[PDB]
């Protein structure tokens, strides 16, 4: 089961199983342990109220895939099946499943979002026959309840070479602001005049199908293929007509054409890779964080992936600094054009920053702790996070920052980054009160370590406004434009302290309280404020116990992992490594939860420290001050005899580590 | 677990499950395995597009009790309770659920469908404690998925002498046909000033929640009731302020008194018994019968059960005749009251009948296959049922004349009676068509047999057509009014016909074929058409081994009892009498399920069945065609020591039966 590009499922327990997602940054579809089924279906940039936390959200859309299958009579079923198992092709994003059914046939259904069309979806079925047998194949569009007002269409598009049957639905998210539609079609290779006939049924309020049925001899094999397009009002004026278009366009575009354009963007994806001999089980891992965070992300976009990317409705969709600091320092480092996308989600909603500082009382950008469409603040308002963590600002600029460092774009600082640095600078100018010593304090946040609310001076809060403020100043020097002479003098007396035992503080209210994730710590990697390795050591010694077993989120182990590699202690470093995510795993996929024993997969916010761990920590690898990437001295866990990483920094270099 | 009033579950087993139903007719609750929750609720009367069939249904309603206790901050879990039972008392429809909270307290709750106020739920809970500890209670509104449009209130009822803190939320069926109403409140024993302050929170788009803290003294018991009033624009114009008014008053009439008042009413609907000796399963069993039939119906109204009662959204909630011909003559014969409200649920549907006669080419009434709100036909239309079972209106008629014939009221009789009995027999003088023979025929039906469609001269519908046109000429006799003499010359020439070996041909082009239920049995019982027992036994022969084992309803072997009840057969009277619904069951309560192995209960179609098998068969009873009961011959079940049955026909008479 530890195939190094493939996850394998042998017999879904469908009272234990964790589905896996297929992705193209755009639609994501989970599996289900039931063949021929997925359990739910998420479709980026669209949100709209819904269930928790009374704010925007994702929305569950169409299981378009959903088919059911019978043989010479019979509905095929978990129950009268043998053999069925399930794979995931990380190499292409394949979901694959198998199995016999009774005397009459072998089936394989594999499906994918495909890579290059991001509304379009294919599964391709293949029936091998031991009998004769006749099949009756339906495609259902159940109406999820997350959406109303449905609509169920059929219709026939043909000229003189094709007859192309479209079911279509169309649906509203539940206050009316988005319009879904979602159009299939099935693709035979026989042609039209031997293709089968296409019945459609509407019995339901909620559900539509279109069917056939066609008879196979013994010892053949029968082809066919479902293709869905799903769009939304987010994306497109008219998705309804869009949804028919983008079928009718892939539907004569064809299987073979299709596959083969989504195999050269998964291979262009692969060429950033990380490949580990002497220990299967953390090569196949590491591709699975990889894997995940390629098919939650996509270039050439404004899209920021929420923590749970597209594997369901995980914080509402929402996106948080979780891209900034734990999913995309790894995508920049490996494909520059994936954290371009990402900061690009911030550049767009700078305005809508602006709009929060002046609601607020504050200058220049406030970036919301939660954001989702328009990029204002998106928080549950129960949750004290929204109004009064307020580091996100600092992170969106650390971002930008990094961006231009690894890219050297002056062209890109110049219309983006520029902006950014310069009104989250404002802020910070704007968000600080100095004291009768001359020091400068930010007084009553929330704390990267949450449980610490309506707190004074929290080190990481304190440590990104002094980046931020060291990085929007050294941009303006690059472009030759006056910075005001305040940025510095701030950044400078901004105050970080240190306790008797000689341990950074966490807060002003901060003696020996456990802390639900890394936040003192982040000070020394990525802030890199703190240098001193005794400081270093005396900070992780510390904090490293005061983090309990449950309920606290995978943004911390990786950190403490990476500082115990960047000190050259193998043994430590590879025991925070494995307990930054192997106590998260859930079956049978070996999918990341939120949380140590959690069950709320795929926190993609995990994958993306750990991904550090690795890259940054193992590999020795470092955002250089200065420009570009570098490499520091690292140690590699004992038991791992070679480490390589490919396609890193704009010159994709590759970097082999060796005991 | 053979308690002849209670049945019992020990450890609900979430993986095996299926819920038992409290209800009075008005409302249902449907228990979940899980403490302190309900699965389903359903209001009676309310129906619009949903699901299933693309027609009116029952729609699944707020969970309005489903509750949340902590101890002293930790919530009661599967894994933190012990000695965790279930009970249902059919004595009084309430639904207990009882548990040990590690060693620290015991919990009961008990809750109802208050059985006198039709749109009142109130749930009872104690908690005793071994040692000091604080309770958190957390009482949850969330609006269900099959629901739009919520809105989620608050606020307090006060006077210088009390404070009824109301949790009320108000939303709309899928269209907006209807309007929902809940609104629930906390009662405490101890008075204005000590009771708990009520909190509110609304932290989610589809739910809101009260909730409330209170210390517990070692060694003392706490008890608090909820108290919830479900209602819509179905019922009331204004279903948002009659929601509260009523939970207002039910909290002003405290907990005694509504229990008061429940227990009587419970107490004369089992003034009506059936009582077995030497056979406590079949005494638990009957008894779960008749409490499932009172507890889905209600006397002095117009409702009608549809095949499922108040369960759950079984066959969306519509009327069949599976009310007339198998719930109906029961409760006929134990409380005709309960009858009354079930033929009276046709008599206001009648101007519907009329329409749909006249829409399908024929004079008088032609009732609805399936009814719902209007009494318009709401079979979904991939059935070819709604359009050619015309049965119905013959069993309409039956239950009409019967009601007449047990009770005696010429008043009903002219005012409620003859109106049904003559629009439905001037449809059969329309719907028939005479040959050259001078027979009349009854041309392109679904048969009761519903596996044989658009056929000819079905036995059934063709003997509910006799016996419509004698009953409303019988009818027009006793009242003194003209009918037309051509309703007997039709009735004594419809035809049924023999084939060769003398055995009641179920219809034109039936030979041999395997048949979905009882059709030409049913020209014995109930319609008495074939009397001699020469030919009741052949007919028997020939039929009962047409009906497969599955996928076939219950609604066949009920019948087959009573028969060889009749027949004096007592070893095949008792096979077919556990055959017509043991088969059928599922865990912990031994509902039934529509077919046998199935997994749709409660089939209250097929209780009533078997209630016939009971009373008319082993009792012996029968409508008497010259009116009131009378007693034929009948045989008891081998290990039956004794049968005894109360409360029959208007005088109320007990029928002892032994060997
Ligand atoms: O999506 C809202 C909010 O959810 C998570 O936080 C909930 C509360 O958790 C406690 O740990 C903390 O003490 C509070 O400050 C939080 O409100 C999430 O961690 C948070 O980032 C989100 O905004
Ligand atoms: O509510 C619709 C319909 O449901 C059930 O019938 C479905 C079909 O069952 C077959 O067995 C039969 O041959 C057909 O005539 C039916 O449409 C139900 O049995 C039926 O009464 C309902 O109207």
């Amino acid at each position: 089961h530890q195939d190094p590009w493939k996850l394998s499922a042998d017999k879904p327990d469908s009272n234990n199983y964790y589905g896996e997602t297929v992705a193209n940054g755009m639609i994501g579809i989970i599996s289900s342990p039931e063949p021929l089924k997925v359990k739910e279906v998420v479709l980026a940039g669209t949100y709209d109220i819904y269930k928790r936390g009374r704010v925007s959200s994702f929305i569950p859309n169409y299981n378009l895939l959903n088919m059911k299958l019978a043989f010479n009579g019979e509905s095929v079923q978990t129950y009268n099946i043998n053999n069925y198992k399930q794979e995931l092709d990380m190499r292409n994003g394949a979901f694959t499943g198998s199995f016999q059914f009774k005397d009459l046939a072998t089936v394989t259904y594999s499906y994918y979002a495909l890579r290059h069309l991001p509304h379009c979806i294919m599964m391709v079925v293949n029936i091998n026959t031991q009998k004769d047998t006749e099949i009756n194949v339906e495609n259902l569009l159940e109406t999820p309840s997350s959406l109303n007002n449905q609509q169920n269409y059929f219709q026939n598009i043909t000229n003189t070479h094709v007859n192309i049957p479209l079911l279509t639905s169309v649906a509203f998210t539940p206050t009316g602001r988005s319009k879904i539609a979602v159009s299939n079609t099935f693709l035979f290779d026989e042609g039209k005049k031997l293709q089968p006939e296409i019945l459609h049924r509407m019995n339901d309020a909620d559900m539509h199908a279109m069917s056939f049925d066609k008879k196979i001899k013994a010892g053949k094999t029968y082809s066919f293929a479902l293709i869905g397009s799903l769009i939304s009002s987010d994306h497109i004026n008219d998705p309804y007509n869009e949804a028919e278009r983008l079928t009718i366009y892939a539907a004569l575009e064809g299987k073979s054409r299709l596959l083969n354009r989504h195999m050269q963007e998964w291979n262009s994806l692969w060429q950033s890779d990380i490949q580990v001999e002497g220990d299967p089980q953390a090569q196949q891992d590491i591709r699975s964080m990889l894997y995940h965070l390629y098919s939650f992300t996509r270039k050439s976009t404004s899209l920021s992936p929420s923590p749970m990317g597209l594997s369901g409705l995980g914080y509402n969709g929402h996106v948080f600094w979780d891209t900034e600091i734990w999913m995309f320092p790894p995508m920049l480092l490996l494909h520059p054009e994936i954290a371009k996308s990402m900061i690009e989600y911030r550049y767009q909603r700078l305005d809508a920053a602006r709009k929060k500082a002046a609601i607020y009382g504050y200058d220049g950008a406030m970036f919301p702790w939660e954001s989702a469409d328009s990029g204002a603040e998106e928080t549950p308002v129960n949750a004290l996070t929204g109004a009064f963590e307020h580091h996100v600002t600092g992170d969106v600029a650390i971002a930008a920052w990094q961006y231009y460092l690894v890219t050297g774009d002056k062209e890109w600082l110049k219309e983006k980054g520029w902006p950014i640095l310069k009104a989250t600078a404002e802020f910070w100018a704007s968000r600080v009160e100095k004291n009768d010593k001359g020091e400068y304090e930010i007084k009553n946040v929330v704390a990267a370590d949450e449980w610490a609310e309506n707190i004074d001076n929290n080190a990481y809060t304190n440590g990104t406004a002094i980046r931020n403020l060291q990085y929007a100043s050294k941009c303006a020097t690059v472009l030759g434009v006056i910075a005001p002479k305040e940025w510095t003098l701030i950044a400078d007396k901004i105050l970080i302290s240190k306790m008797s035992n000689g341990v950074t503080r966490e807060h002003d209210s901060y003696t020996d309280q456990n802390i639900k994730q890394a936040d003192a710590n982040l000070l020394a990697y990525p802030l890199k404020l703190i240098t001193d390795k005794e400081q270093i050591e005396r900070d992780l010694k510390y904090y490293q116990t005061k983090i309990p077993q449950s309920d606290t989120p995978a943004m911390t182990q990786a950190i403490f992992s990476l500082l115990y590699s960047r000190l050259e202690d193998s043994d430590q470093a590879y025991h925070w490594f494995k307990d930054a995510y192997q106590p998260n795993l859930n079956p049978p996929f070996r999918v990341i939860s939120e949380c140590k024993g959690g069950t709320n997969p795929y926190f993609s916010t995990g994958a993306g420290g750990v991904l550090q761990a690795v890259i940054m920590g193992f590999g020795g690898l470092d955002i250089d001050a200065a420009g570009g990437i570098k490499q520091v001295k690292s140690v590699l866990p004992k038991n791992w005899k070679k480490l390589t990483i490919t396609g890193i920094g704009i010159e994709k270099k590759t970097f082999v580590l060796t005991h």
